[PDB]
């Protein structure tokens, strides 16, 4: 309700995404949980592991209900897997209210939990859609909505092993975290928080591309991917003109992969050979775009090893995809953004924590003008499983 109570309740290490205490279960039990706006399920680590030395124990829940239902969650890198169940949840810096929830219990994973993470579960925030084991098990947010009277919308203040914080809204904007106009896009389906990028500028210079490569096969905001990821032309194209631009420093090509750190003696990094990016995103308005311009302070990512410790090191988090584009922590440190889902809209204005460079920022601009927006959206083949299912809403 006053968001003073809600700023600065994230915390996490670089790469490991950022995560906000809840409680579950009564009496109640305080778990530390990653924020993923790309995914829609709320689970909890549930038993016993290596990186774990807390997780929800529901069997000291007096408020849990077990749904005698199974979820296993695949992902390309691990999986997670577990029991089904509702208990009461809270989040004690966020609105003054109490829900049942959803849990999946996490019983079993692969490659989930990470060594010296902090946080034993996580909170999807995206939409019914994509939940797993379907559309059916309602997600956090939607019955913090329904059960309060707390207003549908939140926003992300992501503030960047090495340590990290930052702000969840629930229920509102907060002007303090932000400088600056905040420039709204379309969400342009509910299921990720999925939006349209019309052009993209690498130092100014266009990249010229048909702008349904750009969201190829959708473009996505998403808190829990890492990097800023690009589909595969569109990654390619970005490549040879950063390489372009820092052509007196000649990397390896593992550097490029991600696979390899590229260093200067301290203090020395040459900042300004590395090129600002610009994300123009489909305006609220037919025929408006706006940008977003990233800093190469944003996309070289600082990483501290042992036997170079006079030397500043650095990997490059913009890494290809075969799934579209990802505007993961990267891009989303930057920039206060606000998940409006009441308005079917994600904004963006200029984090008051700014990653600052000499002399350049990283900005939220507009409006631009052009010849539609445009029709930039890729239409996924329709596949005769997703034809076929009935959704009864
Ligand atoms: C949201 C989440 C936790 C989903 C996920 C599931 C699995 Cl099994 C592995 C990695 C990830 C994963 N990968 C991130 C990296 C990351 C951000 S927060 C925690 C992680 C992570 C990396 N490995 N396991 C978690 C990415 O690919 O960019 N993110
Ligand atoms: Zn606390
Ligand atoms: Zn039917
Ligand atoms: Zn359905």
């Amino acid at each position: 309700g006053s968001f003073v109570e809600m700023v600065d309740n994230l915390r996490g290490k670089s790469g490991q995404g950022y995560y906000v205490e809840m409680t579950v279960g009564s009496p109640p039990q305080t778990l530390n949980i990653l924020v993923d706006t790309g995914s829609s399920n709320f689970a909890v680590g549930a038993a016993p592991h290596p990186f774990l030395h807390r997780y929800y124990q529901r069997q000291l829940s007096s408020t849990y209900r077990d749904l005698r239902k199974g979820v296993y969650v695949p992902y390309t890198q691990g999986k997670w897997e577990g029991e089904l169940g509702t208990d009461l949840v809270s989040i004690p810096h966020g609105p003054n209210v109490t829900v049942r929830a959803n849990i999946a219990a996490i019983t079993e994973s692969d490659k989930f939990f990470i060594n010296g993470s902090n946080w034993e579960g996580i909170l999807g925030l995206a939409y019914a859609e994509i939940a797993r084991p379907d559309d059916s098990l309602e997600p956090f947010f939607d019955s913090l909505v329904k059960q309060t009277h707390v207003p549908n919308l939140f926003s992300l203040q992501l503030c960047g092993l090495a340590s990290v914080g930052g702000s969840m809204i629930i229920g509102g904007i907060d002007h303090s975290l932000y400088t600056g106009s905040l420039w709204y896009t379309p969400i342009r389906r509910e299921w990720y928080y999925e939006v349209i990028i019309v052009r993209v500028e690498i130092n100014g210079q266009d990249l010229k591309m048909d702008c349904k490569e750009y969201n190829y096969d959708k473009s996505i905001v998403d808190s829990g991917t890492t990097n800023l990821r690009l589909p595969k032309k569109v990654f390619e194209a970005a490549v040879k003109s950063i390489k372009a631009a820092s052509s007196t420093e000649k990397f390896p090509d593992g550097f490029w992969l991600g696979e390899q750190l590229v260093c200067w003696q301290a203090g020395t990094t040459p900042w300004n050979i590395f090129p600002v990016i610009s994300l123009y995103l489909m305006g609220e308005v037919t025929n408006q775009s706006f940008r977003i311009t990233i800093l190469p302070q944003q996309y070289l990512r600082p990483v501290e090893d042992v036997a170079t410790s006079q030397d500043d090191c650095y990997k490059f988090a913009i890494s290809q995809s075969s799934t579209g584009t990802v505007m993961g922590a990267v891009i989303m440190e930057g920039f206060y953004v606000v998940f409006d889902r009441a308005r079917k809209r994600i904004g963006f204005a200029v984090s008051a924590c700014h990653v600052h460079d000499e002399f350049r920022t990283a900005a939220v601009e507009g409006p631009f003008v052009t010849l539609d927006m445009e029709d930039c959206g890729y239409n996924i083949p329709q596949t005769d499983e997703s034809r076929s299912h009935h959704h009864h809403h």
